[PDB]
């Protein structure tokens, strides 16, 4: 409350609720750390003096760069100067900070999901220290070495589906599955960015605002008339197209302009079966076109997709 301390998920959530309930006062540290990732100095965790914070920007070279709708804050690369340990840092202001920004990552832990290390308030900014992938993002790999080979896609898709299956079993819709939100580790691929993620109360989720990245959006998400976890499956299909072609589903056929109409194009023409790569196995084609299925009730679950012939 007055200083940064080590705590539980309960301590973390109690702090998040207090922040959501005064500028010009001396900036003092306060918050809860779930993991001991910041080296203390004189019995304090002084992130302003001991944590190296630099903006984390991705170099986009293909128009494969879409700003997420309803997104807030900034992504920074945080590094504890003493241990030289790298972490991701989601910087959110006090007024915009609410308990949903941490709830998913703090309560639901899985191998294919990025771990939440803690939340530190310093002045007017709340710092969300998270697990970082030492091997970069899927987008970085695509922009660097070009379109991915089928075996490399199968390896990533197997890991992504395990993380989706987990979140979908806990009734959580990720809402932003894109190559930039899938990162590489030494033995796995992990899902990041839980800012747009919601926990489902009932069988159908009714959004108040249109949130997410437009090119990977399903036809039911654009409509805002209700959707479920199946929305993430369409987005996976859209990322699968991005992985094998080097560009997301609609960008090539319908170029980028100051007057875009992608929400209309997806609604009138989805699934993007024309954007699927010409040189891909019949099994892999079958996997993509089923995940892009127009009707969410006829689209497979993450558990069904893991059992597919292409992956095995
Ligand atoms: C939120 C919190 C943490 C991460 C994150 C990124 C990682 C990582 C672990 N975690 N491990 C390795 C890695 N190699 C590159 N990246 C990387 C770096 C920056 C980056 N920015 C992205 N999006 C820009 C849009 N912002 C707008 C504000 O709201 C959030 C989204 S995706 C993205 C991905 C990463 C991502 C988002």
């Amino acid at each position: 409350l007055s200083s940064v301390r080590y705590g539980t998920v309960e301590d973390l959530l109690a702090f998040a609720n207090h922040i959501s309930n005064f500028y010009g006062q001396r900036p003092q540290e306060s918050g809860i750390l779930l993991n001991m990732v910041i080296t203390p100095q004189n019995g304090r965790y002084q992130i302003d003096s001991d944590v190296l914070l630099i903006p984390w920007k991705l170099t986009y070279r293909n128009g494969s760069d879409f700003i997420p709708r309803g997104a807030f804050g900034k992504v920074y690369l945080a590094q504890d100067i003493k241990t030289k340990k790298r972490m991701a840092c989601k910087l959110i202001p006090v007024d915009q900070f609410k308990p949903s920004d941490v709830e998913i990552q703090a309560c639901f832990r899985h191998e294919n999901i990025a771990e939440l290390y803690g939340a530190v308030l310093w002045g007017e900014t709340v710092h969300l220290f998270m697990e970082a992938g030492e091997g970069g993002s899927v987008l970085e790999k695509l922009e660097s070495c070009g379109p991915m080979r089928e075996f490399e896609i199968i390896w990533v898709t197997k890991h992504v589906l395990k993380g989706l299956d987990f979140l979908h079993s806990k009734k959580v819709i990720h809402h932003d599955i894109k190559p930039s939100n899938i990162v590489f580790m030494s033995t796995k691929a992990v899902l990041v960015d839980f800012g747009l993620s919601v926990q489902m109360t009932e069988d159908v989720y009714f959004p108040k605002d249109l949130r997410g990245t437009e090119i990977y959006m399903s036809p039911e998400v654009i409509l805002c008339r209700g959707h479920s976890t199946k929305a993430d499956i369409y987005s996976l299909g859209a990322t699968l197209i991005h992985m094998q072609t080097g560009t997301p589903p609609w960008v090539k056929r319908y170029p980028r302009s100051a007057y875009p109409s992608y929400l209309y194009i997806i609604h009138k023409q989805a699934p993007p079966l024309e954007d699927i790569a010409d040189d891909c196995s019949p099994g892999m084609r079958e996997l993509i076109e089923a995940s892009l299925e127009r009707n969410p009730n006829h689209r497979p679950r993450a558990a069904d997709l893991l059992k597919h012939e292409a992956l095995n």
